Parts: structure tokens; C-alpha cells; sequence
């Protein structure tokens, strides 16, 4: 267990904060899907977050999670934490940093990416396509089962979505081009499979021109994904702080957090409630290395 209602400040169709009509299309959509014979993923924030995804139209949500519960048995996604192994990824994780680092001001997960290291040729020697995006869907298994029920019982109320922080120092804006593919895998499994689980995406230090290039993208996006979508130069740093606290806020983006090097650094640590003896529950400790 852990807080299961959102902030009653926060928007409507979220759960705690029903109307009787939005109350009578989430018991409509989980009878429908009852007599369908589901039982998994039956809980108020899930319907609501594909009810939400279809503007609480039953009949396009109970579609919705219909395919995503069929991809999810044919991906394997449902034992794929204990079935993926990511071995590359100190490889990978070179060229392209991946981590978490504490929460913002709603409590959410804090997830950073650093692109302007990732070549393409290095880690199409390092790995391939289909392996990065299964640990793309572990990452968002991972952060559902783990980051997100610690930060919920941090918080004192329901979380359900990441605040996401994307530095794109030092790339070439030509490079887009050639990752056009992954994003359209990338998002279309974020939008079809995880839908309503961002939060705020920060797009940091884009070079000139790069809104131009993110246009390559847009074709992908649904349009609730790219209203959550900040793109940023490098005057990111009062952005970012009026959404994450300078505690909470590694001080290489403006704010004063520090990781040591006996705790792998900023990259290699995994700090936050969900590493909290406090706040960790029947789920245990996230997977870390
Ligand atoms: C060799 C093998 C294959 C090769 C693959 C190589 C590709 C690798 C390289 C780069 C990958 C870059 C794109 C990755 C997409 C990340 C999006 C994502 O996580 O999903 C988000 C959907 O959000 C979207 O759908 C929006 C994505 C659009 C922004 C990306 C364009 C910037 C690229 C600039 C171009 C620079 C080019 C660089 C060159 C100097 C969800 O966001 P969230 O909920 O906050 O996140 C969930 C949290 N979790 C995921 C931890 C669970």
C-alpha cells in the first residue's frame, strides 16, 4: 500500500478528484473490462490515466488498455524485470548517461538524460535497437513498481509521473535524422503503453535551430505529450528551479545537490525516497547498478 489519490489542486479525472460522471465511466470501464475477463491493472489511477488518455470516452480507453494488455503479454513486459538483462549498460551508459536523481516540488521522480556524448556507430557496436528499447520498457516497469510507490509515500498523496530533464549540450542538431526511428519506438511505447505517466519534460541547453529539428519529431507526438514539452537554451537554470528544489537540484543544472565519489557520483548513485528506508515498501529497493 501507499497513497492512492492525487492532490485534490491537481486536474479533474485524476483519482480523488472525480466528478459522478467521471465516477460512473471509470465503474462503466472496469465492469466492461471485468466481463472481459482482466484482473490486473483494475486500480483507479490506471483506468484513469487510459480514461484520461481518451478524454473519458469508455469505449476508446477500455480499446486502449485492450492492445496494451495484449503487448504487454506479447513484448513479455510482465516478468520482464526478471527477465532482461542489461548487460551493456556500463557500456552504453558511457556514451549516453541515464539516471534519477530526488524529486521536484510535486514529488515526482527527478530523470536525467545527457545526450551530447551519444554516438550512434559506438553503440551499434555496443548493442542494437530492440535491446535498448526493452530497456526502455524496463525502466518504466522499474520506476512504476519501485520509484513511484516510495515517492508516493514520500510526497503524502498518489504520484504517477516523472519530471524529466534532457541536456542537449553539445549536440549536433544534424544528428536528429538519425534517431527519428527510435523516437517513433521510443514514444509511440510511452503514449500507447504508458499513457498520462509524464509529468514535466525539460528539453536543456537545445543548440540553434533545434526547434527547427525537433519539428522531425512532432509527427510522433501525441499533442498532451508535446504540451508537457519545454525546450530550453542554456538559461535553464530559474526553470528548473522553480520546479525542483535547489536542494533536490544537482548543482551541474544551477541548483545545490551533490552526489560523492564513494557513492558513484552523480551518474552512478541512485538517490531518492525510493532508496529511503522510510519510504520503501513490500517492493523492496529498486534494482541498482
Ligand atoms: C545502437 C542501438 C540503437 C541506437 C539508438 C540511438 C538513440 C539514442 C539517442 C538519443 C535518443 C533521443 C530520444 C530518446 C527518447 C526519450 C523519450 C522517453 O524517454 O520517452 C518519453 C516520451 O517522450 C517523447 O515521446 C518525446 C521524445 C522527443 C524528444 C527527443 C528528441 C531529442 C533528440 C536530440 C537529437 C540529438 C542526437 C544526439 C547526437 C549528438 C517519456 O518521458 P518520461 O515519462 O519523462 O520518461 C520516462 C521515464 N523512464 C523512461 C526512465 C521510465
Amino acid at each position: 500500500s501507499y497513497p492512492q489519490n492525487c492532490p485534490p489542486d491537481a486536474l479533474p479525472g485524476t483519482p480523488g478528484n472525480l466528478d459522478s460522471a467521471q465516477e460512473k465511466a471509470l465503474a462503466e470501464l472496469r465492469k466492461l473490462l471485468e466481463d472481459a475477463g482482466f484482473i490486473e491493472r483494475l486500480d483507479d489511477s490506471t483506468l484513469l490515466r487510459f480514461l484520461r488518455a481518451r478524454k473519458f470516452d469508455v469505449q476508446l480507453a477500455k480499446e486502449m488498455f485492450e492492445n496494451c494488455e495484449k503487448w504487454r503479454k506479447d513484448y513479455g513486459t510482465d516478468t520482464i524485470l526478471q527477465d532482461f538483462h542489461y548487460d551493456e549498460k556500463p557500456l552504453i551508459a558511457k556514451f549516453y548517461p541515464q539516471y534519477y536523481h530526488k524529486t521536484d516540488k510535486d514529488g515526482r521522480p527527478v530523470y536525467f538524460e545527457e545526450l551530447g556524448a551519444v554516438n550512434l556507430h559506438e553503440m551499434n557496436k555496443v548493442t542494437s535497437e530492440e535491446r535498448m528499447l526493452k530497456n526502455l520498457v524496463w525502466e518504466y516497469e522499474s520506476v512504476v513498481q519501485y520509484r513511484l510507490p516510495a515517492c508516493s509515500r514520500a510526497a503524502g498523496h498518489l504520484v504517477e509521473t516523472s519530471c524529466t530533464i534532457m541536456d542537449l549540450k553539445g549536440i549536433s542538431i544534424s544528428s536528429a535524422y538519425s534517431v527519428m526511428s527510435y523516437v517513433r519506438e521510443a514514444s509511440y511505447i510511452s503514449q500507447n503503453y504508458y499513457p498520462e505517466r509524464m509529468g514535466k519534460f525539460y528539453i536543456i541547453n537545445a543548440p540553434f535551430g533545434f526547434s527547427t529539428a525537433f519539428r522531425l519529431f512532432k509527427p510522433f507526438l501525441d499533442p498532451v505529450t508535446v504540451s508537457k514539452i519545454f525546450i530550453l537554451g542554456s538559461s535553464y537554470q530559474k526553470e528548473l528551479l522553480k520546479q525542483i528544489p535547489a536542494e533536490n537540484l544537482p548543482v551541474k543544472f544551477g541548483g545545490k545537490s551533490e552526489v560523492d565519489e564513494s557513492k558513484g557520483g552523480l551518474y552512478l548513485s541512485d538517490i531518492g525516497p525510493w532508496r529511503d528506508p522510510k519510504y520503501i515498501g513490500p517492493e523492496g529497493e529498486a534494482p541498482e547498478a
